[PDB]
Parts: structure tokens; sequence; C-alpha cells
């Protein structure tokens, strides 16, 4: 851009600073503020009273509700105004009072959110987080700095995830929990600090996983949590199992990324 | 209406859409948005920065504080824009960032709030909830879909009530709790998941319950929780006790509505 | 004042009521409301969408983010509109949706916040609280009425502190906690209800405490929590220890103020 498409609507009370890019059939509602380094994709709606600023790219067909703050200065004590970034994909529902903060130089400079996510009232995405696709952050859920939340994962209401933790794909974290370590893919976690409670079987079933994939995932879970062996001992057994059941590879990929140890 | 009473005040910066009904001596503050299917009763005040929309009826002498969202699209994954409803009674104090969402077709189409309630900062009332009269939802308290909160009940700060649960009349739920089942009237509940901790005796005393009513309620509580009998066994004993002490009937009425089992 | 300094900026969309005092190089952003009894110090910024009202004094070089409410009517059930007060010092970072409420007549009439504090998203400071200097209240942290939070103390995310409690200097309260009694200075507290978990040693080290001061503080901690003696018995032993190690005096000063008993 730096231009507002002729088919975009900008409310007379909104303040869209010169340099902002606004795509076709987007809608900027009353009392919105949009900074000059913001890009808003085709079909995206900011309902009213939304602040979007920083070097922030937002994709298509998003709906962003009142009192949300996107691209804002993060809460890291070292941050000092560096031109860091936020990227948000397509078809996200970003509800009232959601906060998504910009990255830090030290943390890699980017906070990223994928597509088809539901971020419920007052959900918080800290500096340097990566949220994937089709995730749900329930009311008042909070991701601290540098947290990853992989595809399909759900974070229950009033749950806090501690800095640097990885929440694996298809994880379900129960409400009123505090997650202090990494959560392998496909697992249910609950408590404070959260501990594992088996495989997210209902989730996998609903998402079309085969009988064989669910059994294999359960077997990888048992290797980690029931076998009594060390993680070092089970890593090759899991890779071996993944030679037949491709879904089990998700564990191997996760172990490579994990830095905080596993919830146990 | 669809009209604004001559004695109502609408701030020049507020946006009240044609069709909205606004009663005598009501006050719509700066930067408020009021949709065309909203009705606002006599004496009601929207302080500033309030969004009210949907098919939403609001009674008299309410005070609604900045950054609250009333009548908004709910967070149910099946909701698709159906013209569902919110009803709010009289003399409620609805504090900053409160969210009250509209109902779902599947859930019965109505979210309802009574009168003389205090909804503290960031309290959340989900689709299809029913809050009665003289209730208190403390800071960050969250009601999931289809939750009932009966007269005089108090929900402590940072407490989540799970979908479909019934919180009985005069219940006190402690802070930092997660309520996963139904709570009988007159009971104190605390923890995650919350468990019963006797009768809300101080509450009943302050509200003018007689010595005999408090004793009778304690006896119904003991039948449920101390006697060792099944709920099926105690139901007739409680109804029998209610033949003398009318306040005990609240239990019978509650059992008829309960669907999630009792906190134990 | 009651005047706006010639070097202050007030956005054309802001509503600053006649009588408000606004200092040099202050900045009142779009859609802000500032009441007539507000004083805003030199260099203070209200980003946008901020409500400041009541008899409220705000110092220099503060940054107050969107959707924060400062000076607002408190949530005490007895409050009835009395002209009570808020005082806020210098160089505070007050993040999105923070609420700081005015005092009560019964509680002493003042809510006070010092300098160099970080109040993270949705932090809550109730009527009659006193927050000192260099404190941190993390996301969704909540102080109930009449709570004191002394210098350097940190309150973790989603943590509630109960009414009248004192949190001592250099305390660290972990996330997802509920603090129901007083916390001595220099202590780590965690849980619901929170219990003590030793001295905040890492905090003291980073803040430049000497080897001897840290040892002495640990010895006072052991007197309270390990010795098996009553608090009455240890008070003179702690005062005796403070004759050599001045930092230990913080305990004696704290005991004098404490009213709720100690977390144990």
């Amino acid at each position: 851009g730096s231009m507002i498409d002729k088919s975009a609507f900008v409310h007379p009370t909104a303040i869209v600073e010169e340099g902002a890019s606004i795509g076709a059939n987007a809608h900027i509602g009353p009392f919105c503020i949009v900074g000059p380094h913001v890009e808003i994709g085709e079909g995206t709606v900011l309902k009213s009273h939304v602040v979007v600023n920083g070097h922030t790219k937002i994709g298509r067909d998003n709906e962003i509700y009142q009192f949300a703050s996107i691209g804002e200065v993060n809460q890291d004590l070292k941050y000092a105004g560096e031109p860091t970034r936020v990227e948000i994909g397509d078809r996200n529902r970003i509800r009232e009072s959601v906060t998504i903060h910009r990255g830090t130089v030290q943390g890699g400079g980017l906070t990223k959110v994928g597509s088809d996510n539901l971020l419920m009232i007052n959900a918080h995405i800290a500096h340097d987080c990566t949220v994937g696709n089709r995730c749900i952050l329930a009311n008042n859920a909070t991701l601290a700095g540098h947290v990853s939340v992989d595809d399909f994962a759900i974070i229950g209401g009033m749950t806090a995830v501690h800095q640097f933790c990885i929440i694996g794909a298809h994880v379900m974290v129960g409400g009123c929990s505090g997650v202090a370590q990494d959560v392998p893919p496909y697992v249910i976690a609950q408590g404070n600090h959260a501990t594992p409670f088996g495989v997210n079987i209902e989730g996998l079933k609903r998402r079309g996983f085969s009988r064989e994939a669910i059994t294999a995932i359960r077997n990888a879970y048992k290797l980690i949590y029931r076998s009594g062996k060390t993680l070092d001992e089970v890593k090759p057994e899991i890779a071996e199992l993944a030679e037949t059941y491709p879904e089990v590879k998700a564990f191997t990929d996760f172990f490579a990324r994990s830095t905080r140890g596993l919830i146990r």
C-alpha cells in the first residue's frame, strides 16, 4: 500500500495515520487508531475502539473486537522502543480486550499468530510468542514471553503459560492451570503446576485421526510417561514407532525444539 | 420507543443508531456506541466508551462503566449471527471491561441478568447464562455458557464456573476457584475443582434468616454431605423437612434443575 | 494549575474538563477523558482511550496505556460518592486495562502508588491500597481493598491479594496464587492459599545486598519459620539481630504494621 483501498471503509472518527495500508472491503470502525506501519488485509474488520500500531501485518477476513490492542509495546523490562514486529494471519476472531504485543530484539524480533484462531476475552500474547493455526485461547489465558502454541492447541480459561514453554500440537490445557514446562503434542495438561493427564483422545477423534494413529500416539505417550525409561532412552523408540505411524513424528520434532524439560 | 426521550442526554461524540430506544433522564456518555435494537431504561447511565448492541433490553437506574461490552456476539463456536437476545434488569452496577454476551439459538436464545447486581471489573457473562438478583461477580470472575447464578450468590475473584453449572441461591464461591459441578443453595464452595465447605451461615444471618431456618438448612446440608446416604435417598427426607421449614424447599427446587451432579 | 501548560498537547478528540491541571510537555491522546479535579505532571503521557477522574494527582514521566481507568469510583459496597483521592508518583508504566480506584472515607480516603512501578495488563489496585516504589504487578494481578505492597515487591500473574494484607519489601509472590495473610519482607510466597518458600535470594543479590545482609535475612527467616518458637518469642531475637544487620529492621517495622497474621 501505504494506501487505503477505494473499497475500504474508514469511520470518520477513526484515526488512520498516513502510511497505513488497508485492503479491499476492510472496515475500520469508530474510534479506532491505526499506526503508519500497519498493514490490514482484505475483508478485515476492526469493530470499534481498537488500537493497532507498530510494524504490524494483519491478514484477511480477521474480526477484531473493541478494546483489543494489537502491535503494542511489550512488557519486557529490557525493551526500549526498537522497531520490532507482529504478524497475524487470516480468519482470526480476536475478542474484546485481547492484547498482542510486539517482539523484542533479543527474542528474535517477531510475535506471530497464524490463521483460524479464536482468542477469547482478555487473552494475552506476549513478546516473541508463536501461535499456530486453529488454536483457542480461552478467557484471560496468558502466554508469557517467547511461548509457542502449536496447531490445534487449546489453552483453558485463566491459564498462564510460563516464558519459553512450548505447547505441542493438539494439546488441551485445562482451565485455572499454570504451565511451567513443555507440553508434548496430543497431551492433556491440568493443574498448577500442570501435569500430564493422558492423550487428548476426544480432540484427535473429532479432528479425523485414524484408529491406528490414536493407538500409536497413545503408545508414544506411554513410552514417555509410563515406561519408566529416561527421555534419552525413549527418543529412538519413538522415532522407530514413527517409521510406521507418521503422526508420531510430531514428538520427535517437538523434542528438538523443547528447552524447559517436560511436564511430568 | 425507537425514540430518544427529550430528557435523555446523548453526548455529541456518542453514536446512537436510529431505532434505539432511550428512556427519560438516561445518559449516554462520550464515545459510546448503541445499536438500533437496544432499549435503555429511565435513569440508566453509560459512563463513556461503552458498546451496547444486539437485541438487548436494559432496565432502569443501571450504571455501566467504561470499556464494558453488552449484547455482543458470543464466543460459542456454533454461533453464526442469529438475532438472539440479552435482558438486564434494574439498579445494576456493571464495572469496567465487563462482558455480557448474547444467547445462542441452541441454548434458548437469551442471556438474562436481574436487578441490584454488582458485576466487578472484567466479570464475564457467557451466552445463555441467567444471573438473578443481588448477586456479586468479583474481579475477573467468569461464567461459561448456560450457567445459572441464583439470587444473592457471590462468585469470588478469578473464579471460573464451567458450562451448564447451577450456582444456588445464597451460595458463596471463594476466590481462585474452578466450579465444575452444581452448587446447592446456601453452600460455601472453594477450590479447583471446588468442593463444599458447609453452609454460608454469616451470609444467611446478615440477610435476616431466622435461627430455625439456619438450623434447618444446616440439617439439609448434613443430609446431603454428612449422612452417607445417596442423593436419591435424601431427596424425600429434605422435602419432609421443608414441610416445616419453607426455606429448605430451595433444595428441592434446585435438584429439579440440576444436570451436572453436585460438588462433593 | 487548574491550567493546561502551553507546551502540553491535548488531542482535539480528548475531553479535558475545565479545572484540570496539565503540566509541561504532557500528552493527552485521542479519546481520553480527564476530570476537573485531576492533576497530570510534566512529561506524563495518556496514550489514547484513557479515563482519569476523581481527586487524582499524577506525577511526572508516567506512561498510561489505552483502556486504563485511574481515579474511578471504587467497588466497596459502602462507598457513596465521597470526594476521596488517588495519588500516583513518577515514571510508572501503567499498561492496558489497568484499574486504580479511589479511596473510601472509612479506609482513610487515599489510594496511593509510588514511582518506577510496572503495572501490567489488567492489574487492579482497589480502594485504600498503598503500592510503594519499583514494584511489579503482573497480568491480571488483583489487590483487594486496603492492601499494602512495599518497595521492590513483585506480584505474579493471575494472583489475588486479600483485603488488608501487607506484602513486605522485596517479596516475590508466584503466579496463580491467593494471598490470605501478611507476607514478611524478603520472602517468596506461592500457592492458594500462599505459603512461604524461603528468602527471595536472587532478588536481593541482583539489587546489591551484601553477603552479610543476605545471611542475616535468612537467619531472621529461620527464626520465624524454622525455629519452632512463637512470633512473640522471636520478635526480640530479630530486633537483637538488627542491632548488627540494619536490613533486618525491615522485619520489626513490618510486624508493627501487620494485622492479619503471617502466611505459614
